[PDB]
DNA sequence: GACCACGGCGCC
DNA sequence: GGCGCCGTGGTC
């Protein structure tokens, strides 16, 4: 137990009043190096004399330092180091847990830790080449992007917002007035069990189907969808269903979430949460903002643009598609994005019964559930019941992939990103089976998303240069902001950054666009 | 108050 | 296939 300050290099222990860094309070600031721990008198003030945020949970303390203006970048942080070896390591707890530690709530505790855990990992990572790589080259710069960017956040049309909050909620009370007359009497609407007593015990309408843990009679939209002309009520509770789900979710919570100081909206991009290595946005989730109904476009359109700069969006084409024609390498699948087809075009002009001209995006997006659900397994059984109706070495590739993920425990990416599925030799065949579909998968999800790391990696600094930002990450898209006197460059520079980010088989294309909010710039 | 399981559902 | 957040119902 030493003064501080600590030494250059040491590991960082932080205690926060919140998870979210961008409204946390430091309750705590620590550091160890070498068998003492520094912890600091005032936490605030021992910022400035750290110059990189090294330890468990880096990024999170590198925002806080950005949002007090220091320029404190993240540097080694063992969570990174464990979720490349196994991306089941997702939380501090289960790290400590697993890696020999413990994860209290002392900063000192928590800085001797990140110094214990860090020198494990690094010893299971001797030897692991590609590993290392995909951590000096990818994750660890990614942490320092993803910091920026969160501590960026995005501009919301508020007022916009809450004026459609009004308009939304009293066609709600239509909706659900009406409900309540067909039903003979009112009860909680929201009540997901009151619900099924009204549609199959008193109108004695047919259960289609049961819910998972508790047996229960579904109301999904999906049995709903089956009953939509057998009763009338049915109609009106989807579109019930789709407005709170809005409201409830979007409408009303996120203009209560814009930040006194930066007056903006803040998310937060966690980088070990997934099995297959995609980002997760989260308190709040940015990724899964509203865009397939006319209200949700409504919504998306609250996402605007600073006065004096402009969105642009920038997303793969095809992603997952090209990405299958590279590891597998099937001749077919190749020539066909060397001819500039696209597959979820001419899925969707057969479903719809229409030529490829007069394919809308609404019936292309059903197509990507169709392509990539019948890719990756989909029963010929539910295939049917939602288009509504009664490549040849793709399978060698899955077949090499599980065999050699049975083989290894572990199936891989492109880049050696590794996701371990014990289960694919279980002796119950529906696990076997679902296991199956996680394996195969990941390779294909996982490549994809470490071309989009990579991307971010190569095109952040450029985009400094530049005076632009980056706003968010959607899986395979980007969403910045440039100034309007520059944004026409900044689109065509990231269009190029993200299209040649490492070579493949296949031409890697990019959709890109600009506007003065988000619906605007797709 | 907190946390939890569940069904349900928004996006990629 | 991969996520995170919703309200409800529930416990502590
Ligand atoms: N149901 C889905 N399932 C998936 O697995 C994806 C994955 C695979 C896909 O390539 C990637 C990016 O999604 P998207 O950018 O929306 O789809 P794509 O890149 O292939 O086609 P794009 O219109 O941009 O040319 O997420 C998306 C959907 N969407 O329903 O969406
Ligand atoms: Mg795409
Ligand atoms: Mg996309």
């Amino acid at each position: 137990e030493a003064p501080w300050p600590p030494p250059e290099g040491a590991f960082v222990g932080f205690v926060l009043s919140r998870k979210e860094p961008m409204w946390a309070d430091l309750l705590a600031l620590a550091a160890a190096r070498g068998g003492r721990v520094h912890r600091a008198p005032e936490p605030y003030k021992a910022l400035r004399d750290l110059k990189e945020a090294r330890g468990l949970l880096a990024k999170d303390l590198s925002v806080l330092a950005l949002r007090e203006g220091l320029g404190l970048p993240p540097g080694d942080d063992p969570m990174l180091l464990a979720y490349l070896l196994d991306p089941s390591n997702t939380t501090p707890e289960g790290v400590a847990r697993r890696y020999g530690g413990e994860w209290t709530e002392e900063a000192g505790e928590r800085a001797a830790l990140s110094e214990r855990l860090f020198a494990n990992l690094w010893g299971r990572l001797e030897g692991e080449e590609r590993l290392l790589w995909l951590y000096r080259e990818v994750e660890r710069p990614l942490s320092a992007v993803l910091a920026h960017v969160e501590a960026t956040g995005v501009r919301l049309d508020v007022a916009y917002l809450r004026a459609l909050s009004l308009e939304v909620a009293e066609e709600i009370a239509r909706l659900e007035a009406e409900v309540f007359r067909l039903a003979g009497h009112p009860f909680n609407l929201n009540s997901r069990d009151q619900l099924e007593r009204v549609l199959f015990d008193e109108l004695g309408l047919p259960a289609i189907g049961k819910t998972e843990k508790t047996g229960k009679r579904s109301t999904s939209a999906a049995v709903l969808e089956a009953l939509r002309e057998a009763h009338a009520i049915v109609e009106k509770i989807l579109q019930y269903r789709e407005l709170t789900k809005l409201k409830s979710t979007y409408i009303d919570p996120l203009p209560e979430l814009i930040h006194p100081r930066t007056g903006r909206l803040h998310t937060r991009f966690n980088q070990t949460a997934t099995a297959t290595g995609r980002l997760s946005s989260s308190d709040p989730n940015l990724q899964n903002i509203p865009v397939r109904t006319p209200l949700g476009q409504r919504i998306r359109r609250a996402f605007i643009a600073e006065e004096g700069w402009l969105l642009v969006a920038l997303d793969y084409s095809q992603i997952e598609l090209r990405v299958l024609a590279h590891l597998s390498g099937d001749e077919n699948l190749i020539r066909v994005f060397q001819e500039g087809r696209d597959i979820h075009t001419e899925t969707a002009s057969w479903m719809f019964g229409v030529p490829r001209e007069a394919v809308d995006p609404l019936m292309r997006r059903a197509a990507k559930t169709i392509n990539f659900g019948v890719l990756y397994g989909m029963s010929a059984h539910r295939l049917s019941q939602e288009l509504a109706i009664p490549f040849p070495k793709v399978r060698a590739w899955i077949e090499k992939t599980l065999e050699e993920g049975r083989r290894r425990g572990y199936v891989e990416t492109l880049f050696g990103r590794r996701r371990y599925v014990p289960d694919l030799e279980a002796r119950v065949k529906s696990v076997r089976e679902a296991a199956e579909r996680m394996a195969f998968n990941m390779p294909v999800q996982g490549t994809a998303a470490d071309l989009m790391k990579l991307a971010m990696v190569k095109l952040f600094p450029r985009l400094e240069e530049m005076g632009a930002r980056m706003l968010l990450q959607v899986h395979d898209e980007l969403v910045l902001e440039a100034p309007k006197e520059r944004a026409e460059a900044v689109a065509r520079l990231a269009k190029e950054v993200m299209e040649g980010v490492y070579p493949l088989a296949v031409p890697l294309e990019v959709e890109v666009g600009i506007g003065e909010d988000w619906l605007s710039a797709k």
